[PDB]
This record gives structure tokens, C-alpha cells and sequence, in this order.
DNA sequence: AGGGTGGGTAGGGTGGGTTTT
DNA sequence: GGGTGGGTAGGGTGGGTTT
């Protein structure tokens, strides 16, 4: 990826218009991270990548050098939704934009024709999917026009990780971009993604067949967000009234959001709050947009005040005062957690980021990642960053972000930075030669175990069968012992078994594969605890 | 890859039943290659990836080990259409095998639930989407029970590159099978698939979780088939004639297909067959599914001596006696054309795979692959086969066939191995530089120049708008200077143009990018012509 | 929006228990 | 069907091009 210092400069030519069309069109005062590297590459006439998290501020990058360059901007993107989205705000701010796609009808088709040639038009951006590419003769043969007019002049690739067949939503449609450039070659390109992985960009450049392209990344982290791991009650009536004395305490009037993991968990956490004087919402998958934009609508207006909901938020008009992400259980991943958690905090004030941990749900959601060949994996990457005590969150999360991370400190702004003075690593191998009794005794008594089993016959509870005869309870607390357990399981020393029924997929804790190990004398277990 | 040479022999404990379930119940001679070596690995227990070319008979090797091992063998299929034209051979040889989709009657799987859990059940193929495995908590849960009472034995994995991301025709619920032997370790597994390249199927190999996997493949190569370019006339009339004279004079009686490029094509060709005694062929896309299996009956109860079908045929054809593909317009690659002319000579018997190479095919299919990535590279190399007359065409399809290629000899089978002329070397820079000044005289003047326009002017006939006031004819048959233009075109001293209008994509020939090398006086490019 | 000693051969998966198109 | 018949104009579900 491309140096982007050397371009943040405002000595251009253009630096005095697009500062001006910056703060009096757009109403902004500054720019974001690399908004200014990135116009000052396209009004220049070349070819740009950038890679930023979604609501990092990609919309910017290409609205602006249409505003004070001639012709229109062709703005290729995925989605209608997406597509309105973008026109609400031009439209809005007294730019005129308009859309095409295979749903537009007639009469409106006709219009933007007409506008595509006309000299004396004020359209400055188009937006159109990429059926009206590959599947549109007839758009084909207005831009070839328009560009021998030199009214078409510049080209926008949105969601450009969609080109190549690595990156996710990879769309047929979408290869055939290639062919904007290869015909207008004085049309600049640029592409916008939020997917960081850079072999998929080469694939979208060699599609996208510019290999002579800048490609700038800006910096992940969120340094206004505040991280922090809580452990989950296993009551959940209690934990619902410790949410509230933490919504009054803490953000008392100030919008914000809970995760859930299930549509029931989304439903209930909202009609509970609401008894207990906190206005809320659910936005989980179904039911008819007319009734699930209105809490949109209701979240953006405050007259609720959270949205508790499974996972399809999706919700950025840049939301720009969330102050809060509360999850109730954890993300399916890492990836998933920033992205969730990351739409909090877009104004750049302080705003927090709290997930809340529970040993349950290590196993509900484990069971239900199985179609996913890398599920369960991605998802012990969450749990270890619950589980970690002593090292940054910033530099947990920063490890599934190796290519578009800078190396900026957290500077106290981490559950684990403020806290937790010094450690100390005690040896845990009894406690797994232990468990390891109660499982063989199951294989023995043709029973299997749940992980709430294991921890009972642990500790002396549930059925005198499933019992080691001379084995002691560890004399710990029930929140110790689920930490143990999962540690266990991390490290494989315990393995998920899964048995598929015809209501749900239930999982059970086997000996795991790394079990033979303490066959060793000197084998040692050790997990960081404080002293 | 891995060798199977330590793998074909016929001496292993189950050897006895093989032969015996091999001649005696699938009625068939001799393994083809690869089919005993795969098999020997299955039967002990280990999986086995194989690679073998579409038809080459790989179906064989999953259906087999069921017969000789208790339980049923499961087979994971991406289509129903695929499964059904297996069931029809698997009912006639009398062993009992089923599927199963999410359009199955009600009846129907209750009475396949049944049959996966009865000791007694003479069930020894189950086939199923792969929607049973991923979307299915039920079929997963008898799935399960027949795990344990060992009556599901084998895993088979049909089409196995719809598992990566990178092979064609993905299905997202081909990533979920690495459920299958996590799940089920003590049943062996097998993949088949007819995409060689390796990374695919490493790929694939992770995607189900088989590390430890050896992968055969079969030699892509097809001794018994005759490659053959013959130049397209003019008139279509003289054509068919041509076309005509060659069925009746090689091919009297016997069956073959006729691929041609356009729909117009197919049913211009079919009826002009039709008047001149041949028993037509109309395969296209649009008409109705029962026309489409029509075409097959009449043509494998052979009352049609040929199909003229247009670009996808079909397969899943498995006629064995097809002793000619001669193909109208060249296909889309090389990729396309060993595919569409392989579907030849399935009795090992020698069958010709005839190619008809026109200049005016060159643009109408290039208009058509301009449009998506890279197809129009891709056609080249079809072009680059055509006009290559010293190089044996057996050599030409390797090229694309690195890895799975084997180099064992033609032995006079092609068109350019039994020419038995070879050539010296001939300059043709003063063509070139006479084209590029009919080139710079259309641009001086706005106009643009066909391909029809280009030979036109450089004959002295045409336009005397578009004449030089010089550069006197060459003198030679237009043959040869088609195909000494599109040698510059390959050369890429000459490249293509594209116009988009409302109706159609038209190629334009213009001054290509490697012209500027001809400004050195000591520059000189040659053609291989017959000596 | 139930629980798994209530059962999965006659109870079935659109009856319900687990997130995006 | 043909492109000097035209695309600020007639529209592409009217037809000239691959599953
Ligand atoms: N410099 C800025 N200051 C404030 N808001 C901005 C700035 N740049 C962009 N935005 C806002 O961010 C919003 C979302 O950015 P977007 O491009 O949607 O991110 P994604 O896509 O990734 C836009 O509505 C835009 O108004
Ligand atoms: N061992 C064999 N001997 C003779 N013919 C065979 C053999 N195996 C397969 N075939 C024939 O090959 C034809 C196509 O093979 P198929 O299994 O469809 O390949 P795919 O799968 O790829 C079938 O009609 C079948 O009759
Ligand atoms: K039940
Ligand atoms: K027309
Ligand atoms: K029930
Ligand atoms: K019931
Ligand atoms: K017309
Ligand atoms: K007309
Ligand atoms: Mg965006
Ligand atoms: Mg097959
Ligand atoms: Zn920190
Ligand atoms: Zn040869």
C-alpha cells in the first residue's frame, strides 16, 4: 500500500475550491483521516483505492471532487437501499443527483438521458448499480457519448471488494466493471471498501485493470471508543435491572444500543426495559419495513432511546451521537464485534463500547456457527479477548487488522489499562487432570455431558452417577470454574462435541485432542490470574 | 499431487469383490484410468481427491465401494438434474438409490428416514443437495443415528470446487460440509471434481477438513480424438454444402453434434440440413424443457444422425459412439472448446473434433467476451490456435492443461502433424505499415473502420474516401490477408475498439499499441505461412 | 413462545426451542 | 432489415449475440 503522507497538503490548485466546497456545500469544518489525501488523488486525474471502516467518512472522497470538477461522477454501487441512502443527503444539501437501476421506470430513465448530454445541466453525480454496466447496452452507449462530450468525467467504484471472487458479496455483475475504464481511459477510478485484506484489492485491481493505482488505508482504531468486559449474571431478571442502574447511571439521556444474540432475546430485553422507564427498540429481522424503519425513525427522532436488537443494525446515516454499545452477548467474531461496536462514537466524542460476557453463551452460540467452517475459530478469538485481563482490548482487536492498523497507544482508554495492578501465573493442571476424571467416568457410564453437567459433578451437584467417588470440589466460586473451563477449551484441552437433533444442534464437552499431553510428567497448564 | 502408481493393482482383500461387482453388476469390461487406483483407496478407508476430466467417468468410483461395504454411501450433489441422470442408470442395473431435496414430497422422506436407520434395508446410494446437510436439523439428526449404528459408512463429495470461492459455480453450502468428518471421522470421504487447479483444491481440502488427503489425477489428454481447422467459406450457401459433403463422405450413419455461436445459427443450420437430407438437430435455451429432452431421445434412439446445438449442449450427454464434433464458429476459449469437443468418442474409438475457423467470427464472438473479465484474452488463444499451422494441436490444448497434462504423443492424429510441409520465415512489415496508413487516413478524416472497411480500402475497392491515392493492392487472396490481419491483431500491432450503442457491441480495428516499434527502420515481424 | 425420563417405528418440523440478502 | 433512416430522439419486450 501507497505512502498517502506526501498528499496531505492543501498547496494544489484545487485546494482552495475543494476547501471551499468542503465547509459551506457539505457543512463540515475539517476532514476525516486521508478525505484530504484521497481528493487531492482524483482531482489530479489518477487512480485511487481506499481502504476505510465503514463510517470512517468513504461517502465524502467522491461527492466532493464532482462539486468542483464539470460533467457528472458515475458512482457504480451494490445496492438501491444503499443507493438512497446517498441521494437523501445530496438531494438534500442541494446537489442534484439521481439513480438508475432495472427497477427505475420509464419516464424517469428518459430524464437522466437527457441530462447525460446536455452542457448547461446541473447533475454532478450518478449513481447506478452494476446491472446498468454489463446488462445495459443502452446506458453503455449514453456514457460513450457523454465521455466524447467530456461531460463524462469521472468514474466511482463503491463496495469494491465485491470485484474479486475472495472477498465477500462477490457479485458476477461486478467483474465486469472493468470494461468503465478500458473505453474511457481519461475518466479517473476510484474504490472504496471496507474489507482490509489486500489480496483481494490486487484481485479487484487486476479486474479493475489499473495495477498503477495508489492504495491508501486509514487508521482502524477508534481512539474515542472505550472498551471494557463485564461478567455476565446468571440470573438474567437481575442482569436486566443491573442494565438499567447502568443506562441511568451512565448515559442518562443519551442514544446508544444493545446487541443481542436472538430475536427472543431482542424482543424481551426491549418490552422489560420499556416497564422500567427506559424507551426501547427491537430491529431484528422480520417484520414489514413500515414497521421496522418507524423505530428508525423513532431512534433518530429520541423518541426511544436504545435499540435492542440481533445483528442487522446496519444503521449508519452516521447515527453521529451513539454513545453507547452495550452487548448482551457476545459477536459471533472479532470482525463482527468492531463492526457492531465501532458505529458507536461517530461525533469522535468519548463513547463506550461494553460487552458482557457469559459462559452460556460460549455454547448457544458455538452450536449455531457449526455451518460456518470457520466458526467456532473465529468465535474463540472473541472469547479470548473476554477472557484476557492483562493486555489492551485496542491490541486485541488490533490483531485481525494487521494490514490497516497504525501502532497509536490507547492511553488509558481500555477496561485493562487502568486497572489490574501487577499479576501473577498460577499453575491450573490439577483442576484439568479433574475434569478430565468426570468425562472418562461418563465414557465409561455411556453418559454425556453437558457443560452445566461438568461443572455439578465438579462440584458435588447433579446425579451421584455422573460423580467422582474420591474426588474433592475445588472450593472455588461457580464464576471461576466457567473461566477454567473455557480456558480449557481455548487451548484445547477440552473439545466441543456437537449432536444434531431434529429441534437444535446441542453442544457437550468431550476430552479434548491435547489431553495426551498430561500423560507427560513435566507437562504444565498455567493461566494469569491476579495476585 | 499424488502417485497412484503404488495404488493399481487388483490384489488387495477386497480385490475379489471388485471384479466381481465390477463386470457382473455394473455390466462394464475394463477400469479406465485411475478408476482402480481411486477405489483401492477408498476401500481402505482413507479419502481420496480425484481429478478427471468431465465424462471421463469418475461417477463410478463412489458408486462401486457402496456396493461392496454394508450401509448406504452418501453422496453430496450440487443439482437435482445431476442426481436424476444418475438414478436412471443406477435403477436399470438394478441397485436401489434415492435423493433427496427440498422439493421432495412429504411421503417421500418419511419413508428415507426409515430406510437410513433399517439393518435390513437394501439402500446403498443416498443422494443430496447440499441444503440436507446445512439447512436440515432433521436429516442431520438421522444422519447422526445412522453414524452410530454403522450403517452410514462412505461420504461422497460430487463437484467438489463449488467448495472454494475461487472455482466457478460456488455454493455457499458447499463450505459447510467440513460438518461431515467432523463430525463423522470414521467414515472415509471422496471429492471429485473436474476443475484441476491446485490451488482449488487444496482449498477444498480445508474446506472439509482433510489435510491428509491424496489426489490423483487423471491425464486430461484424450488419444482417440483428431483435431482438425478447416478455413470457413465465404458464402454460408457453400458452406453447408461443404458441410454436408462431410457427414455423407466420413461420418455416413453415425451420430455427432454440431456446435455453432449464434441461436440464429443453430436453427439457420438445422433447417438447411433438414432439405438436404441430414436429420436435423435443434438445441437451444429458449424452448421448452420438453422440447430440450426431446432432442435427446431422438438423438441417443439415434433417429437423428446429429444435434446441432448451440454453445451448453448439455452435458450431463454421455453418448459413448459421438464420432464427430465439428463446430461452426470457433468457442469462447480453449477451456470452452476442449470441454464441448471432448463429448466426443466416448468409446475409445478414434472420432473427429473438426474446427471451422472464420474471419468474421473473430469479431462477433470477441463483441460478446469484451463484456465480462478476461474472455476476450481468452479469445485470442483460440485465435493464436487457429492460425498456428506448425505446432501440434495436441501441444496447443496442453498449454491450458498444465498440471493434469501428460505428454505422451500425438501419432499423427491432428491437423498439423499430418501436414508433413514445414517453412521458412517471410517478412510481412510492409502490410503492416500499409494498414496503419489506411488507419491514420480514417482518424484524419473521423471516420471509423470496420474490419469489412479495412479490407476493402487495402484491396482498391470500397470507399475512395478511405483509398490512400497509392498503396496499390497486394495482390493476394482476401484468405490471406484475413488472416495476416489478425496475426497483427494477435501481435497486438492492430487492436480492437469497441462501440456501444443502443442495439449492439461493434468491434472497430485501430492503430494498436506495439505500432510504435515500427518507426525503427530494423524492426521486422513475421508469419509462418505453407512452404 | 414448553422439556427431553414424553418420544423420534405412528407425531412432525410450517407447532416452537438460534444472527444479515 | 440497415446505419446516409435516427438516437434532443421512436424504443429495445420489435429484432440484429454465448448456458
Ligand atoms: N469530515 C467529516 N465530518 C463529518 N462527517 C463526515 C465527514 N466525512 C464524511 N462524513 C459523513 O460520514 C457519513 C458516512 O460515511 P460513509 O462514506 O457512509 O462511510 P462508509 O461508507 O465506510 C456520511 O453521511 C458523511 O456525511
Ligand atoms: N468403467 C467404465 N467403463 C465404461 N464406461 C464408463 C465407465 N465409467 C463411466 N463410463 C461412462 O462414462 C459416461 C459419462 O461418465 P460420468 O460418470 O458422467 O462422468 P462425470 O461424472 O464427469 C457414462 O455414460 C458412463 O456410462
Ligand atoms: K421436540
Ligand atoms: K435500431
Ligand atoms: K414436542
Ligand atoms: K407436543
Ligand atoms: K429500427
Ligand atoms: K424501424
Ligand atoms: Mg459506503
Ligand atoms: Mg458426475
Ligand atoms: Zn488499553
Ligand atoms: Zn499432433
Amino acid at each position: 500500500m501507497s505512502s498517502p503522507a506526501s498528499w496531505n497538503k492543501e498547496d494544489f490548485p484545487w485546494s482552495g475550491k475543494v476547501k471551499d466546497v468542503l465547509q459551506n456545500v457539505f457543512k463540515l469544518q475539517k476532514f476525516r483521516p486521508l478525505q484530504l489525501e484521497t481528493i487531492n488523488v482524483t482531482m489530479s486525474g489518477k487512480e485511487v483505492f481506499l481502504v476505510m471502516p465503514t463510517g470512517g467518512g468513504k461517502s465524502l472522497c467522491y461527492q466532493l471532487p464532482a462539486l468542483c470538477s464539470d460533467g457528472f461522477t458515475l458512482v457504480i454501487c451494490p445496492l438501491i437501499s444503499l443507493m438512497e441512502d446517498q441521494l437523501m443527503v445530496l438531494k438534500q444539501l442541494g446537489i442534484s443527483a439521481t439513480m438508475l437501476n432495472a427497477s427505475s421506470p420509464k419516464e424517469h430513465v428518459k430524464w437522466v438521458h437527457a441530462e447525460m448530454v446536455n452542457k448547461n445541466s446541473k447533475l454532478k453525480l450518478i449513481y447506478v448499480t452494476p446491472e446498468k454496466i454489463a446488462k445495459s447496452k443502452m446506458f453503455m452507449s449514453r456514457l460513450e457519448k457523454a465521455y466524447e462530450a467530456r461531460r463524462f468525467t469521472r468514474i466511482a467504484v463503491d463496495e469494491v471488494h465485491c470485484c474479486s471472487q475472495w472477498g465477500h458479496d462477490f457479485r458476477p455483475d461486478y467483474k465486469a466493471l472493468g470494461i468503465l475504464k478500458r473505453q474511457f481511459p481519461n475518466a479517473s477510478l476510484i474504490g472504496l471498501t471496507a474489507t482490509a485484506t489486500s489480496h483481494v484489492l490486487k484481485d479487484a485491481q487486476k479486474i479493475l485493470c489499473v495495477e498503477k493505482c495508489f492504495t491508501f488505508t486509514a487508521s482502524f482504531n477508534r481512539p474515542n471508543l472505550y472498551y471494557e468486559v463485564r461478567q455476565k449474571p446468571s440470573n438474567t431478571e437481575d442482569f436486566i435491572e443491573d442494565i438499567v442502574k447502568l443506562i441511568n447511571g451512565r448515559y442518562k439521556g443519551q442514544s446508544g444500543i444493545i446487541y443481542c444474540f436472538s430475536q427472543k432475546d431482542s424482543e424481551q430485553v426491549t418490552i422489560s426495559l420499556q416497564k422500567l422507564g427506559i424507551p426501547a427498540g427491537a430491529y431484528h429481522a422480520n417484520m414489514e419495513p413500515e414497521d421496522k424503519t418507524k423505530v428508525h425513525r423513532r431512534w433518530a427522532a429520541n423518541e426511544i432511546q436504545v435499540v435492542v436488537a440481533t445483528v442487522a443494525f446496519g444503521m449508519g446515516i452516521d447515527k453521529p451521537d451513539v454513545r453507547f454499545v452495550i452487548h448482551h452477548s457476545m459477536s459471533k467474531s472479532m470482525e463482527n464485534y468492531y463492526q457492531e461496536s465501532g458505529r458507536a462514537g461517530r461525533d469522535d466524542m468519548k463513547a463506550d463500547c461494553i460487552l458482557y460476557y457469559g459462559f452460556g453463551d460460549i455454547f448457544r452460540i458455538s452450536s449455531m456457527v457449526v455451518m460456518e467452517n470457520v466458526g467456532q475459530q473465529k468465535l474463540y478469538e472473541m472469547v479470548s479477548y473476554c477472557q484476557n485481563i492483562n493486555k489492551c482490548r485496542r491490541v486485541l482487536i488490533a490483531q485481525h487488522f494487521d494490514e490497516v492498523w497504525s501502532p497509536e497507544a490507547c492511553n488509558k482508554m481500555c477496561d485493562n489499562c487502568c486497572k489490574e495492578i501487577s499479576f501473577e501465573r498460577k499453575n491450573v493442571t490439577a483442576y484439568c487432570r479433574d475434569l478430565i476424571k468426570i468425562l472418562k467416568q461418563a465414557e465409561d457410564l455411556n453418559e454425556k455431558l453437558t457443560p452445566l453437567k461438568l461443572i455439578d459433578s465438579w462440584m458435588g451437584k447433579g446425579a451421584s452417577k455422573l460423580r467422582v467417588a474420591g474426588l474433592a470440589p475445588p472450593t472455588l466460586p461457580r464464576e471461576d470454574l466457567e473461566k477454567i473451563i473455557a480456558h480449557f477449551l481455548i487451548q484445547q484441552y477440552l473439545k466441543e462435541d456437537y449432536s444434531f437433533t431434529a429441534y437444535a444442534t446441542i453442544s457437550y464437552l468431550k476430552v479434548g485432542p491435547k489431553a495426551n499431553l498430561l500423560n507427560n510428567e513435566a507437562h504444565v497448564i498455567t493461566m494469569r490470574v491476579k495476585k
